């Protein structure tokens, strides 16, 4: 085949039915409401074909397409912040195209050039521009996804496959202004993933089982999943977010610590950021390892934990209060210790991702 | 429990130009051939809507689908076996709708009436009758799928689904009642599922991680993959069949073994039945107990093993004559001892299934 799709061979068809930009009471809720175009590239054996940028509409699918039947498919998650200045900047792409091909991979779809992705996903994002928010704590989602689309029911490698791209104009989970923390659930009967599992792919099969176990977590009083693993009862992600505590460890040293990507937690480009950040600081401990709910229990009550956190694209520091483990209620904390760190890190990405600070980590439009 | 959807409401649209069936004695690659028409039944708020027998068709889906997010999918496979008589035939469809609606549960997916979804399939293969194939060792394998299909990016418990089901002619997995042994890649680093995952559900999300497993095992020079789990490395699955020991166990005693329905094993209706088959014989002790490659050494070296085969729809019994463990060939006895167990399995199956003998375990046209 022909190498892989270009940015220069890009079609573009404009939409004649508009959508209604969200006008409400300004109530933009997650994942509900899309703008009025989307990037659409298809391979076949004869390789990749031209990229196009459409009108938004729904895909035609053959019934017996293995994106349907066997999971054949993968997506990413990043955000494009606008800035005073009107001007619209995607936060560090880089690191989600070279995830989402290590996905393509894993799953034995087709590679492609991840430099002319990001090209057409800024071409997109560019006939958009208006969907962009730029009120306080708002932003764009992109959504790129790439899916199997052979017509056949044997368990194997597509000779087809679909890649798209759809945009939703996001307005910052709920809170709004402030940061509240959010309760979790940790029971070890329920696993996410598994060392030489593909917990750490960004695969559409990870998150289909966790819908029950939110469900229990909201039945249960708690806003989110701790997901739990091993003997050992390990804290690895808090729903689909990575997590991190802020702590003094037995040692007596101050530091900040989240699991260690060994298989069964997924790279967070906000997560590998929050360590590079800190890193860069170099005013405490910062290492990747390992952490127990024992540790936890005993740094709870000997007044060691300072706060406790998840951190992704949707929310990108998030506090917590409260995690119900055996049972019993385990007060975090977080807020009680001004969520100082958090307070800072959240800072930080706010100047970088709006522009107020000239960064690398920002890609122009 | 909340039930709806029946069968006296079937509408029907039948197709315009029927394609022509398959050619005798000209190969069908299994699941690449469709027959005329398809069973489809949307649900939503208002819940269940009419069934429909309809032509083959595309499938139209929004962009933010949950089914190709979140993998909400599930699917189920089954056969119709045409006698002699040209009377059609089901093999124990009623586990097949018992697992699917387990399956469902487990994906928070829209529960519906057992009885009601076999009458519509019933009907669907009744209007495509003539698609199934009645040469020896050929059949009509049934795709009955259930997808979430919620035009959101939230994780969560679909508000809307879709239940279809296509038909594909299958022709022999044996040649010419061939019934050939494959070969087995054994390597403890790969991992179908956990304990406390959901392996043993029919999920697509199960499915797609195993294609780059499978080529492993071509390129390493064996035809399937048997699955290991666990420190004590204990055989769960091969490919997608269950696995089925006949020896001469430890105590002196000869059995035949398969690995318990714990969390890791697809419970197969073909397993289910070779159980039961061999229970009802009573000629020997029939368990179900774990199964791990240091007792499967053992027993080797010392001359106990005497057939070693994988059981599911797709192919019914099938002979193990090599497993490639730690870069070690380890050749299994299963055609030396006369292929027995296995020979009078595939009898009384096929005595069953095409209706030679009467029995409760088909399910008429
Ligand atoms: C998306 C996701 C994350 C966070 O990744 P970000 O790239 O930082 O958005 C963490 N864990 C899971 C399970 C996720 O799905
Ligand atoms: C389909 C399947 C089986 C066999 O089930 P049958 O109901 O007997 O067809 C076994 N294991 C896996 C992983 C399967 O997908």
């Amino acid at each position: 085949a022909s190498s892989s799709f270009k940015a220069a061979d890009l079609q573009l068809e404009m939409t004649q039915k508009p959508h209604k930009k969200p006008g409400p009471g300004e109530p933009l809720v997650f994942g509900k409401t899309f703008t009025d175009h989307m990037l659409m590239v298809e391979w076949n054996d004869k390789g990749w074909g031209q990229p196009r940028i459409q009108p938004f509409q729904n895909l035609t699918l053959h019934p017996a397409s293995s994106s349907l039947h066997y999971s054949l498919q993968l997506f990413e998650g990043m955000k494009a912040f606008k800035g005073k200045d009107q001007q619209v900047r995607l936060f560090r792409p880089w690191l989600n195209m070279d995830r989402m091909l290590r996905s393509a991979m894993r799953l034995c779809l087709p590679s492609f050039d991840k430099l002319e992705l990001l090209e057409c996903i800024r071409r997109l994002i560019e006939v958009d521009k208006d969907w962009v928010p730029d009120a306080a704590g708002t932003s764009l989602y992109v959504r790129p996804v790439l899916i199997g689309n052979e017509p056949s029911l044997g368990v194997s490698q597509p000779r087809r496959a679909l890649l798209f791209v759809i945009l939703c104009p996001v307005g910052a989970y709920f809170p709004g202004g402030s940061v509240t923390p959010v309760s979790l659930l940790a029971d070890p009967a329920f696993i996410r993933a598994w060392v030489g599992g593909v917990g750490n792919y960004k695969l559409g099969g990870n998150y289909g089982p966790t819908v029950l176990v939110q469900q229990e977590a909201l039945k249960r009083g708690c806003e989110q999943v701790l997901w739990l693993y091993g003997p050992d009862h390990q804290l690895t992600e808090v729903g689909t977010m990575n997590i991190f505590v802020y702590w003094t460890h037995e040692d007596g040293v101050l530091e900040l610590v989240t699991p260690p990507l060994n298989g069964v937690i997924l790279p967070g480009v906000v997560r590998q950021s929050l360590l590079d950040m800190a890193q860069t600081w170099g005013e405490f401990r910062v290492v990747e390892r390992t952490i127990t709910m024992k540790q936890l229990l005993r740094a709870l009550e000997e007044g060691r934990v300072r706060e406790v956190f998840g951190s992704g694209t949707a929310c990108q520091v998030c506090p917590v209060h409260r995690i119900l483990y055996k049972d019993r209620n385990l007060h975090i904390p977080t807020m009680e210790n001004g969520p100082e760190l958090i307070l800072r890190f959240q800072k930080e990405l706010k100047e970088i991702q709006y522009g107020i600070r000239a960064h690398e980590w920002m890609f122009p439009v």
